[PDB]
């Protein structure tokens, strides 16, 4: 009993954009899309709609047996929360089938509305699923319930390196280390077409053998053909933004990657001085002296730096038009603060870490300081706040 051949020509042109993993149309977001499609619709004044209720009658039962099958938060043991952001809390986290340790970021799809930011999540979602990275916090899995977005990624059990830099006195030889690791971790970012806008320590993890990864990218922006990004997209505390990224927030002005190399100049001062350079009580204090970094940046005599580390912090906090990086990454790599014998930038990521944590087991998290509501209203009328999430789900 065959069929008489056409749509077949279809079917291959389609089974080819579904299995693409970077496609929006795979099984998953497919899925997602009927998901979401029953979760805005399923409210008492909605279903009094003929064409609402006639489609949830038919298809409310198969999909909650698919959001039986499909992984979901259940499918762990919460060790513990080691951190919480306005977006949700980061746990440590035991996939109970597998026995395997993860970090699990929750994001409230409540706040990213209510606080109109429902998109920055995509390329979190993307640097860590596909950047491929030693430098790059790997994502193994993406879901998502009515509440919250989950994102299973590598636990990073070194912690910080502002948990670092409280703990120890970082000497230059140490500095020379995490500067580079950062350099080359920036430079991944950068050729896959992105710029970063907040590189800071908290968003610097360490490794089990103490080597660093960049997590937290949910500020990042793909680069227009020329390499530069036209935008006035709000950023946070100021400590570690460029000038030309805080102008911006005034009104559309333009930047490209050298506003990420701003950023490592400031991360090397707080290192080698133990404060950041433009610190002040206020955020406007912080403001202030960025935007007059020509008269606010100076060097306690104090604070006793060499020459090199000195030139290389000065190089990076200037106008972007003359900052060091600005013709590319090679330029960075030949300064001469970065002459040493411990480690070539081609074998940096296989030498011996300043510092190698100590762990007693999988689920360590003692270089975590500790840790210990919210809703959408019930619509009236279709709002569709389940439509900016289609497509999230991904598993490795
Ligand atoms: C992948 C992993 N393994 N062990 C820990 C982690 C992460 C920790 C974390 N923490 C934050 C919080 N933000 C940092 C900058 C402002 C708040 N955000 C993130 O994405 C991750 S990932």
């Amino acid at each position: 009993s065959p069929g008489d051949g056409a749509g077949a020509s279809r079917q291959r042109k389609l089974e080819a954009l579904i299995r693409d993993p970077r496609s929006p149309i795979n099984v998953e977001s497919l899925l997602d899309g009927l998901n979401s499609l029953v979760l805005d619709l399923d409210f008492p004044a909605l279903r009094k709609n003929k064409n609402i209720d006639n489609f949830l009658n038919r298809y409310e039962k198969i999909v909650k047996k698919i959001r039986g099958l499909q992984m979901k938060a259940e499918d762990y043991d919460v060790v513990k929360v080691i951190g919480r952001g306005a977006f949700g809390e980061v746990q440590l986290v035991r996939h109970k089938a597998s026995q395997k340790v993860y970090a699990m970021k929750l994001l409230s799809k409540f706040e990213m509305i209510k606080r109109s930011d429902s998109a920055f999540f995509w390329e979190e979602r993307d640097i860590m699923a596909f950047a491929n990275s030693p430098w790059v916090v790997q994502l193994f899995y993406a879901f998502q319930d009515d509440r919250y977005l989950y994102m299973v990624m590598e636990y990073m059990p070194g912690g910080d390196l502002v948990n670092l830099m409280s703990n120890y006195d970082v000497p230059e030889k140490w500095a020379k280390f995490y500067t580079a690791e950062v350099v080359l971790a920036l430079d991944a970012i950068h050729s896959m077409g992105l710029i970063h806008r907040d590189v800071k320590p908290d968003n610097m993890l360490l490794d089990k053998h103490g080597h660093l990864k960049l997590a937290d990218f949910g500020t990042c922006m793909k680069m227009d053909e020329t390499g530069m990004v036209h935008c006035d997209t709000a950023v946070g505390t100021p400590d570690y933004i460029s000038p030309e990224v805080l102008k911006s927030q005034g009104g559309d002005g333009y930047y490209g990657r050298e506003c990420d190399w701003w950023s490592v100049g400031v991360f090397l001062y707080e290192m080698l001085v133990g404060d950041t350079p433009f610190y002040a009580d206020s955020l406007v204090g912080t403001y202030s002296k960025i935007m007059d970094h020509k008269n606010s940046l100076c060097f306690p005599e104090d604070a006793e730096i060499s020459k090199h580390a000195k030139n290389l912090i000065c190089a990076f906090l200037t106008d972007r038009e003359v900052r060091l990086g600005r013709n590319g990454v090679e330029e960075i790599r030949q300064h001469p603060f970065f002459k040493n014998d411990q480690w070539h930038w081609d074998n940096i990521r296989e030498t011996a870490a300043p510092v190698v944590p100590e762990l007693s087991s999988d689920i360590d998290s003692s270089n975590f300081d500790d840790i210990e509501v919210e809703t959408f209203p019930i619509p009236k009328a279709f709002v569709g706040n389940q439509l900016p999430f289609i497509g999230f789900t991904y598993y490795r």
